[PDB]
């Protein structure tokens, strides 16, 4: 129950998963459009 382990970064899982993931980190709500906004999309491969 402590630490789910990921030792990699980067675009080691899905990227959905991913950006949403970011997203969240972010504060960005990601959850009620059912998609990633394209704005989360492009604020993410420009932060990471």
């Amino acid at each position: 129950m402590s630490g789910s382990g990921r030792g990699r970064g980067a675009i080691d899982r899905e990227q959905s998963a991913a950006i949403r993931e970011w997203a969240r980190r972010n504060g960005h709500n990601v959850s009620t459009r059912g998609r990633i906004p394209a704005d989360v999309i492009d604020a993410y491969h420009a932060a990471t």
